[PDB]
């Protein structure tokens, strides 16, 4: 018999996806690391050289976490001294390699913790921060030109996001956008003075004796928002001033009324940015569109360019405003934006015309834009077969917007249903990257002709080492309710049969915009629980969920916690009446606001789950951050959105736990969701003399992701659901 | 079939124990609350008076806490808005109520917030402090004298103890100390600048948006200690127009060299003084010896009237120096020390003679003296049938020390073995006090010929509520390790049958001079788990442990989780090849100092416990406060102890926690054993891959003491015993 996939087997990745990550550093070429090795590949034919040898830097006398190599190709940045900070900040140390005197850079050295480093986008000009201020190196081994001077600790942001919008707008650590040719550095400055702070212990080695006191400026819901402003400083006068200005560019007066937010840069042209703006209440967003004066020296926005996007039935965008994607002229765009009918599509804008001309429409949504050459868009969606949890690659003819082509839609359609793509420079060449449902696959392609070059990786060693195991199976469906489909996908026990009752655990996440049933192949803690413990593991995406239309996404504006509690509740009941789930036996667990969702569900006095597991959950929206809550929430006062603030709380429930056996786990440095929101529910519980299990993670934050603690926590769930299940 | 002593009982205390706490006011007459009256008693006839009707304060408008009645009867403070601090410290408001013109007092009010007040021992004078102050009122209605003017929150504490003296030096929050007859009043000053911050969350109410961080000046092992300064103030020439003058009582030389502690303050006479001070290493100790000098108001300590008390085995005294007890003229005093065999006995001392007399003996040791007249000694010992775990109360007669007489020996030998006393003012009667092994006794007696004049209270009620109840017994006995006596106890199943075997929980304490094997009646967590559950309850007493004299005592100088884990592990190895213990479920258990020895124990690969708890453990002893710690460890420093601080943490037995049953359980907001211990612990145990339990208790602070966090903390590890020993 052969072996199944268990729960070491998870842990020790001992059954690995190989990737195919390459970087293109031209139209034609990219670069690949083979064996430590990086090479240098010709897309056209195939053909490598090394780019760098694997023992250029033997005595360097650091390991090297990651590099990069200037556009124009004479100079490696080294990146090392790594400290990880938030989901993507971090600090580094950082030296430079001049690749063509085969030689380290040794004067006017990127400083220690510096925190934050580009290249410009041609050539080789330099921007970093350090000590919350902005410097630009023109030259590698040359001094540095200071551009602000304001950087203060927890205060003043320049060139770099606050935790806020870290997190939750730019989903970067970066605040800084060079030009196109790298004439101009823009960068946004976050004045955090009046934010409160969140405080919590970190233990750190046992060495140390007294505990730390971690202070994060973190606005929670309804609380004193950073403020923000931009600014565009010429890089090419650094030289020719002592210092050069840094010219404001104002958000326009509808913003200026109130609190809001910078939610996206794009330059246009050489001499054109545009600046999305969204207001506090996130349903109303404005695009600037700002021309430099070269008389003046000043940045100007027209009223005439500026384009108004709102919701009436709820906030802008997925997560955001879109980006837009500007013609090479600069004088029209394409955005993805919400059409008539609530399904995201393509919009076709001049600059100075407010009405826009939708390209695409159906009831689909365009995911991503990926690619604007002077005759085709690209863009990813999930039209083909009418399945939203699938990705595809199109291309449409700008001069014929009924010629659209699917580009991957049929390449290999039982293996491959979920699409993502990387082109080139100047899109001549296109990688696609099968995710699933079959072993991830990797091609490249020709733009010119859409021919498929050569496969780059097949997961073949992968795939010959799963024969030899009992692998669970995957299915993707939909349920109706209330004459809507609604998805759901099943890892499914190997040797599957329907007649037989099994238990069933159901994984959650649900969030605004959430997809949780996908064609995505994964090898996780589900495929060990069918595979070993022969528990189906179930995932449905309800009301709130994503890349089906506003209808469905809007659903829940002003009142988490309601319908997507209510939707996996119901998906639960559902499942039952399928026949091959022991009723008996029902869970339910997730992370973060699939913990906020299980602990609803739990406390819902269904009667439908025997136990279930909540890692790092939110608790009250009152805790989490402001950009996010109060996107889908508003503001916690009696005038807007308290009372529903008030009603949407876990500890509310304390109660109905007493049906239930629950299991609560939360990392004691999160910064994200705080360790304070399990501290709640637990205090709760105790009030209410509910028994319950529980797990610390020592100085772990939100993705309790040390290979220590990533071990100990997916082990201790483990006995958690086989004990729940009464299996051996 | 009867009932047995269940969880809920235990937990609602269903079986309550009463007592007889009453306050002598005179050498005849005690004060003693009876159904919220307070009423007067006459000692000699048992005749009572209502004092203060329940119904005088029936229009109050706050509920009072506690009250307390001037020493002349004319006065009576009424403390209200309690609010907890330490494990002594506290706050609260303050009225005073008028006796005599049956009136409340509303001129100059004692300020909310008082830290601490206090009656003069004579008459109705009153000292407090308010904000780390010192103030002093001659008449209740009268303006308040400000004594101190340097007290500020954290920094420096003016007639009060910081976190460290409050814990682990004075027991209290009080820091002053009227003279017999009030005209003087002395005080210490704390100067806690330098001293280390522990920060820790507090989370608080549902509705607190963000943790408050609560900062303490708490010094761990070898950091900066508070310094200390004494005075001594004259109340009787007070002033309204100049501030109060201050005369300060340096510390000797001896102690002026390094570091030190004050350790005792008693008043001899009215006019003489005496002071022990501690060395930072706690071997050596001082007592100065001082006299008022009416000509120039100074305060004189003479170096010939010095007592210099040292330990070459150990620490000095059992968790500090002795307090004397002085003779009427105060020209002599009697003082437990340690004779040189190591026993603790009464030394009789000339203020100005280096040597004293001991004038008791034996292997056994003094608890404490009791009271003290011109022909008698009065004090506690275990004595008595060579049981260390009895106390019994004796005189010895000062003009010949052949003749000691016990007092309490005889009075009930089979339900009475374990005593404390209360003596009238002058010693002309006192209660007797019987805590086991039957239930608790209380007795009035008279001094002059012993008469036991009666039956304050019998506890006749409870005796007759727990005959229809299945009440476990408890055997004390001893073992022998290396020819030396080590005493056990434990508390047996009702109709114990040692033709069976139970399973066995080993109860854990093990702090130096403690002792967990005594004669005890107690209602608890073991009660029932003896009770209901038929487990047996076993507590050891092994080297470390106290009343045994200090071979035993100082056997674990320098090396705390040594010796005490090793005879744990010894006695439960013991217990296991008794006929009557299944030798394949032993756990055990313990809270703080108990904690560790668990911990240190359940980490020593002995192979011999299945499971056990720790709550609130301490893990390693840098992290531990520096009083305590180092009174047994020294200092962590190379030249010192270093290396056992080092090899004694539980952190480093990790590996060995693989083959046991863990629970670990801590309040977040423990102020003395912080967090940072456990969370130590569980980080070091997901490092090296050992699963185990965990419970943090929120806000919950050493004692884990609110309502509903003792009913959850008791029943979490109820369920955790019981599943450890297959128990239904
Ligand atoms: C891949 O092969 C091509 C062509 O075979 C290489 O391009 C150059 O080819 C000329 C022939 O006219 C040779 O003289 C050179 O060796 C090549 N140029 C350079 C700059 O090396 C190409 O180099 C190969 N690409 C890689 C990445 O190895
Ligand atoms: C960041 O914002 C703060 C206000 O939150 C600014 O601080 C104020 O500055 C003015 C001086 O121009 C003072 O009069 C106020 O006392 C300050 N207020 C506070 C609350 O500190 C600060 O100048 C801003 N910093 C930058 C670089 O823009
Ligand atoms: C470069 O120019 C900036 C902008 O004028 C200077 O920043 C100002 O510095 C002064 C005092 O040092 C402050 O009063 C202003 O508030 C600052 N303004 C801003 C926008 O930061 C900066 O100091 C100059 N650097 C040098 C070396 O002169
Ligand atoms: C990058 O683009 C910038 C902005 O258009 C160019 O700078 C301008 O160059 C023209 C010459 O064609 C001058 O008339 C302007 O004075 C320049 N403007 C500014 C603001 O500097 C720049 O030359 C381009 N760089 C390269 C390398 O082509
Ligand atoms: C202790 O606190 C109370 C409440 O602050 C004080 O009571 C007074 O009455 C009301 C509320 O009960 C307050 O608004 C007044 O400010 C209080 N002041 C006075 C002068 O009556 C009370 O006075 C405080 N006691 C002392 C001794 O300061
Ligand atoms: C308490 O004791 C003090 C000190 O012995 C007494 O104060 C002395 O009293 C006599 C008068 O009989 C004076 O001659 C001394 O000068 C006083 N000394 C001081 C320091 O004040 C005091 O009388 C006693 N008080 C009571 C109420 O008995
Ligand atoms: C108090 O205890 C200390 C520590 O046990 C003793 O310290 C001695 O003196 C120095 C301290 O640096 C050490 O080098 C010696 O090794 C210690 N002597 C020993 C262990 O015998 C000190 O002697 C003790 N004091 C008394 C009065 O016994
Ligand atoms: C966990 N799910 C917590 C609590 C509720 C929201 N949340 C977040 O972390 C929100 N931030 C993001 C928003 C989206 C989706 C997730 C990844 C992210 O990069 C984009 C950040 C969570
Ligand atoms: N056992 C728990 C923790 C950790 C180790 C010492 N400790 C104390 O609380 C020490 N402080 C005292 C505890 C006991 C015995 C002494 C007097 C006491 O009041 C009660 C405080 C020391
Ligand atoms: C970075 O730190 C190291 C070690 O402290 C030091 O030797 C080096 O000079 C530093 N580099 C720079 C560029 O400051
Ligand atoms: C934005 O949201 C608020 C609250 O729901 C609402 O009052 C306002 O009308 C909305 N704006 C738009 C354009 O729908
Ligand atoms: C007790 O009795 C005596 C004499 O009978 C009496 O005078 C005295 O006041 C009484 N004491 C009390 C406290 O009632
Ligand atoms: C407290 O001690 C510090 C030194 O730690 C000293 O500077 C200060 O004066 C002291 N304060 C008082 C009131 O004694
Ligand atoms: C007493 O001392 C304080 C503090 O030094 C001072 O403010 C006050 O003026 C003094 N009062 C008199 C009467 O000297
Ligand atoms: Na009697």
């Amino acid at each position: 018999t052969r072996k199944t996939y268990t729960l070491t087997d998870y842990l020790k990745n001992t059954y690995r996806l190989k990737l195919y990550s390459l970087r293109w550093i031209s139209d034609h070429e990219y670069l690949y690391k083979q064996e430590n090795n990086i090479l240098v590949f010709n897309a056209e034919y195939g053909n490598s050289s090394v780019f760098l040898e694997n023992s250029t830097f033997d005595e360097f006398g650091h390991s090297i976490n990651d590099y990069s190599i200037s556009p124009d190709g004479q100079f490696i940045l080294l990146e090392y001294n790594y400290v990880k900070q938030w989901r993507h900040s971090y600090t580094a140390s950082y030296d430079i390699y001049d690749l063509n005197k085969r030689q380290l850079i040794t004067e006017e050295r990127i400083p220690n913790n510096t925190q934050w480093v580009t290249w410009s986008p041609v050539g080789h000009k330099l921007a970093y921060v350090w000590n919350n201020d902005i410097y630009v190196k023109i030259e590698p081994n040359l001094p540095s030109y200071r551009i602000t001077w304001t950087g203060k600790e927890d205060i003043i942001y320049n060139g770099i996001t606050d935790w806020v919008y870290e997190e939750e707008v730019f989903s970067a650590y970066s605040a800084l956008w060079w030009s196109p040719n790298g004439t101009f550095l823009a960068y946004a400055q976050f004045n955090d003075t009046e934010v409160p702070l969140i405080e919590y212990s970190f233990y750190s080695d046992e060495s140390l004796q007294y505990p730390k006191t971690v202070r994060v400026p973190y606005p929670k819901a309804g609380a004193v928002n950073p403020t923000v402003k931009f600014f565009v400083v010429n890089t090419d006068s650094l030289s020719s001033v002592t210092n050069a200005t840094s010219i404001q560019i104002t958000a326009p007066a509808s913003m200026l009324i109130g609190d809001h937010y910078l939610c996206d840069v794009t330059w246009a042209t050489q001499e054109r940015i545009s600046l999305q703006w969204l207001r506090r209440i996130q349903n109303y967003s404005v695009m600037d569109i700002c021309d430099y004066d070269e008389s003046s020296g000043r940045w100007n926005c027209l009223v005439a360019r500026q384009h108004i996007e709102m919701s009436t039935t709820g906030w802008v965008g997925r997560f955001r405003p879109s980006e837009p994607h500007f013609t090479l002229d600069g004088n029209s765009f394409y955005k993805i934006i919400s059409n008539e009918e609530g399904y995201r599509h393509i919009c076709y804008f001049q600059i100075d015309k407010k009405d826009c001309t939708f390209i695409t429409k159906g009831t689909w949504e365009v995911i991503g834009i990926e690619a604007l050459t002077s005759d085709y868009l690209y863009y990813i969606s999930n039209e083909y077969k009418g399945m939203p949890g699938g990705r595809n690659l199109y291309k449409i003819q700008l001069s014929d917007y009924t010629k659209v082509t699917c580009l991957s839609c049929e390449l290999n359609p039982e293996r491959c249903q979920y699409y993502s793509v990387s082109f080139s420079k100047e899109a001549k060449y296109y990688q696609l990257r099968c995710s699933g449902p079959g072993l991830p696959l990797y091609t490249l392609h020709s733009s010119v002709n859409d021919k498929g070059l050569r496969v780059l990786e097949d997961n073949s060693a992968l795939d010959k080492m799963l024969q030899n195991v009992q692998m669970p199976s995957k299915k993707l469906d939909f349920i109706i309710l209330n004459e809507t489909k609604f998805w759901y996908q099943m890892i499914l026990p190997p040797h599957f049969d329907k007649s037989k009752k099994y238990p069933l655990l159901l994984d959650v996440y649900a969030g605004p915009c959430s997809q949780k049933a996908d064609t995505v192949f994964r090898l996780n803690w589900a495929t060990y629980l069918a595979s070993t413990e022969n528990i189906i593991v179930a995932s449905f995406d309800g009301r709130g969920s994503g890349y089906q239309g506003d209808k469905i996404m809007h659903a829940i504006n002003r009142r988490l916690g309601t319908f997507e509690v209510e939707d996996q509740i119901e998906a639960a009941r559902q499942f039952s009446k399928m026949g091959f789930v022991d009723n008996k036996r029902i869970a339910i667990w997730g992370w973060s606001y699939g913990g906020y969702v299980t602990s609803m569900v739990l406390g819902s006095g269904s009667g439908v789950f025997k136990c279930g597991i909540a890692v790092a959950p939110v608790s009250r929206w009152e805790y989490y951050d402001s950009v996010y809550t109060e996107r889908y929430m508003g503001l916690p006062t009696p005038e807007d959105n308290l009372d529903h603030y008030r009603n949407s709380t876990v500890m509310s429930r304390a109660e109905n736990f007493k049906q239930v056996e629950y299991l609560l786990i939360h990392g004691t440095a999160d910064d994200n969701v705080h360790f304070q929101q399990s501290a709640q529910i637990s205090k709760a519980l105790v009030d209410v003399g509910v028994d319950f299990q529980a797990m610390w993670y020592t100085d772990e934050d939100h993705g309790i992701a040390s290979s220590t603690a990533h071990q100990h926590i997916y082990t201790h769930m483990s006995h958690f659901i086989k004990q729940c299940f009464s299996l051996p």
